[PDB]
């Protein structure tokens, strides 16, 4: 079965790929500089941003004129926004993976309701570096230092993430890697409420195998990558829940009801 | 078949199951036979209500594992007391068996520290599960047995201090594994890596690296049809950070609840900045 695992991880490959539009493999070029020729718009402070607003034109989120008086606030809302599009490109890819859609709807809809945060963290890993990260389909590059320069919980969202990121990148994964990985991750069966978990482990399992072999034929080097891999799962589940906690603390900071309805 | 390699990796699992055996008088083994009825010498008095609990120290002898106390109007806090002073116990065996641990002993005294500064509570909930069913946990050495109801109507607070625990058991207790699982995957998680402030990572890294390769054969050897319990097993470690914190919440408000309340100073020294 040893090219069946290894059909799955193609399978999947592809369809990360059809998917998500920027790519590990893309935004890792820019960050650095290798061949390109159209550096970002770096925001690395006020006046970037400002100016960031009408050269990205990232004007998508921005509009909404019942704002652009609270910067720290215009930011994280941005982040919203992003979000929500990332969430239908994980919908999307979720249906690639070989049995996903054949299980029971309310259980799809509760595995992707409790995965998205886990894969959303997983690939912003992809877009950033240890002083900043990528915006706007990677028009842009937010500076680090200017993410803690916001004021109240809003320079203490995004600096957990770096932290994270950082040790993630360090298992230096490629986008064959990450399609398996986001697989795996979709397909818990510990997400409360589901209906039939057994369905979901056999998913995840073969996703498993698939997983192993990819990261030893990917990397024979890397000893027990599998298993330093599985292990930042728990940096997961703990950058998250801590994200949601400020989504709570930060209530108190006055900020369409269609919009907030649409989030 | 059997290769140089490999061989090096069954030395090591049987060196540390052979060290656990040494430092943990209740095995799984042991809990299990007490358990499962297979005994009539073994029987642990059960414990399921106040009658029960009174008749507890008239036949579970209790050295007073709450040390100094007659009492205490709360049999909640008799038994956290018992509780707390258990886990003094866990941690000092717990330590034991660290320093058996092939190349711990060689680290920077501090990393040595916070290695255990949090593999402690990760380790005794793993543990613990050894101690569980569905319906309760075994007591004073596997002499008594307390059940699940009684500790989830002590009261208000510490009527909340053993639920996630049994949660994870049951789940846990799934996987099925023993002994010289156990150990193995008990040196795991004290040999981290990312424990907050650890000076040097990288020699911490290439213990990990080595047990993970232990545990890997360990787990195939012993599970042939368990199709990656590798990987399952791995993944419940995301479950015993939640089960730690969640603990560590709930100590902070006892500690404001119950000012009379004392907590061993040991313990005390692993809360700290959690
Ligand atoms: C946003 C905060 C959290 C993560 C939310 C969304 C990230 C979405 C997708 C990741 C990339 C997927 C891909 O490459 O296809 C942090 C920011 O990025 C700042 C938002 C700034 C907007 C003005
Ligand atoms: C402690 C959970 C249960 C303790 C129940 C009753 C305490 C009363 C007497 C104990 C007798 C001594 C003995 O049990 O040997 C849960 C924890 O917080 C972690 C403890 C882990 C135990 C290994």
């Amino acid at each position: 079965e040893s090219a069946d695992l290894r059909a799955l991880a193609k399978h999947l490959y592809d369809s990360y790929i059809k998917s998500f539009p920027l790519t590990k493999a893309k935004a890792r070029a820019i960050l650095t500089g290798k061949t390109t020729d159209k550096s970002p718009f770096v925001i690395y402070d006020m006046n970037s941003l400002m100016m960031g607003e009408d050269k990205i034109k990232f004007k998508h989120i921005t509009p909404l004129q019942e704002q652009s008086k609270e910067v720290a606030i215009r930011i994280f809302q941005g982040c919203q926004f992003r979000s929500v599009e990332a969430v239908q490109e994980i919908t999307e890819y979720a249906k690639s993976i070989p049995g996903f859609v054949n299980l029971d709807l309310n259980d799809q809809v509760t595995l992707l309701k409790y995965g998205v945060h886990e894969i959303i963290y997983t690939m912003l890993a992809s877009l950033m570096n240890k002083d900043g990260v990528l915006i706007s389909e990677g028009q842009g590059f937010m500076t680090r230092e200017f993410l803690k320069s916001l004021r109240k919980p809003f320079g203490d969202f995004m600096e957990p993430k770096f932290e994270f990121a950082v040790k993630f990148n360090a298992l230096e994964l490629d986008d064959s890697d990450l399609a398996i990985f986001i697989a795996v991750i979709i397909l818990s069966g510990d997400r409360p409420g589901l209906l039939n978990v057994k369905p979901i482990e056999d998913i995840q399992d073969n996703l498993l195998q698939a997983l192993e072999l990819q990261l030893k034929l990917n990397h024979p080097e890397s000893s027990q990558l599998f298993a330093k891999l599985l292990q930042k799962m728990t940096d997961l589940r703990q950058i998250v829940t801590e994200h949601v906690q400020l989504l709570q603390v930060i209530k108190k900071t006055e900020t369409h009801p269609l919009l907030q309805e649409i989030y």
